[PDB]
């Protein structure tokens, strides 16, 4: 046969617009960004409004001890820097280094003055697939591009998995990696291998939209991957074909404050 996630991806692509858009936000957690937008507009950089939604995503993991940034932090595919700035707010972090592709169709790093910004250093024009690995205490990675093909998503995920190992072999004991397509059998066996060597486990962040099955490979987690995935697949499938769409659960975004920090 084929995996539950496999079937999810097929059932997903067969939905109408009205159904899709309505489904992808059903029962999910969502951050209110409207004030972030206002700040952005006005150019206010010291109101603690994150640069993206991803800040709230990482916060969700961190607060549940799934990952706990420490020492030198490296954020691969940092984009605007939601994850980088958030790591810089934490007392145990001393150095935040981010890398992202930039250019056409890609998010450029964004300057904010959230608490700790001064130890953040983001660099654009960098393709992590050709960037020599560096030492780190914490390794973050949030790379992964959607596609209506699960096979595409598979190989994309596999390329990512292949490359993150090199960064991990450098001894960071705290980590968080986006697995774009975790439900595919080749991805699973690869994670099964990587889990044996590096530990950790896979976790679904409820802030992620129902239109994607992304899970995060995190060092503060553990346990059976194949079960973990399937559970998420039953939830996501369980949300389909709904009667009265209740919509998302709105939460307040994280406040990263302002000002520098001496290290
Ligand atoms: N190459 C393309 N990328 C796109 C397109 N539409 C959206 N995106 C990007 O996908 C990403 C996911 O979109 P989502 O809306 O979920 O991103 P976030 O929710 O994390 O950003 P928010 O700031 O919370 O609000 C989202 C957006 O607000 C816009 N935004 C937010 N910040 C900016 C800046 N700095 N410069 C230009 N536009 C910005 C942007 O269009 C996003 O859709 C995001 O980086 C977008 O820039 C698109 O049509 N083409
Ligand atoms: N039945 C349908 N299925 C769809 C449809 N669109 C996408 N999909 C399926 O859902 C999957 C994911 O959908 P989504 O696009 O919501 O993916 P994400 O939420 O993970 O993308 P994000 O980057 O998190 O933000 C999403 C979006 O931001 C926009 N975005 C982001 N990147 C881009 C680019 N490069 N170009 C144009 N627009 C872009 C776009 O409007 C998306 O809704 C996708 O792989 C498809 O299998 C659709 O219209 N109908
Ligand atoms: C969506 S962002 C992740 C969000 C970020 N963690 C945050 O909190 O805002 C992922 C980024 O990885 C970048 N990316 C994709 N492929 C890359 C590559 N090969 N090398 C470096 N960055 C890449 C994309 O430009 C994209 O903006």
């Amino acid at each position: 046969g084929r995996t539950l996630g496999e079937q999810w991806k097929e059932k997903l692509n067969a939905m109408g617009k009205e159904e899709f858009f309505s489904y992808r936000k059903e029962a999910i957690l969502e951050v209110d960004r409207t004030e972030a937008r206002r700040a952005r507009r006005e150019g206010n950089k010291v109101g603690g409004h994150p640069v993206s939604r991803g800040t709230a995503k990482l916060r969700w993991l961190v607060e549940r001890r799934f990952v706990q940034p420490i020492g030198k932090v490296v954020d691969l595919g940092c984009g605007r820097g939601g994850w980088s700035y958030y790591a810089a707010t934490m007392k145990n972090v001393q150095e935040v280094r981010g890398y992202t592709k930039g250019g056409p169709g890609h998010e450029e790093p964004m300057l904010m003055q959230s608490y700790g910004w001064n130890i953040v250093t983001m660099k654009s024009g960098v393709d992590v697939f050709y960037k020599p690995s560096e030492i780190s205490d914490t390794l973050l990675c949030d790379i992964g591009e959607s596609s209506p093909s699960a096979e595409i998503e598979e190989q994309r995920t596999l390329r990512i998995l292949e490359m993150v190992s090199d960064w991990l072999s450098r001894g960071p004991k705290e980590f968080c990696i986006k697995i774009l397509c975790p439900y595919m059998p080749k991805v699973i066996e690869k994670l099964e291998s990587l889990q044996r060597r590096f530990g950790g486990g896979l976790v679904r962040v409820p802030l992620s939209r129902n239109s994607n099955h992304e899970m995060y490979w995190v060092s503060g987690a553990s346990g059976n991957i194949v079960h973990a995935v399937n559970m998420t697949s039953q939830v996501l499938i369980g949300r389909m074909d709904k009667k009265i769409w209740k919509g998302p659960k709105y939460e307040e975004d994280v406040n990263l404050g302002s000002g520098t920090r001496a290290v």
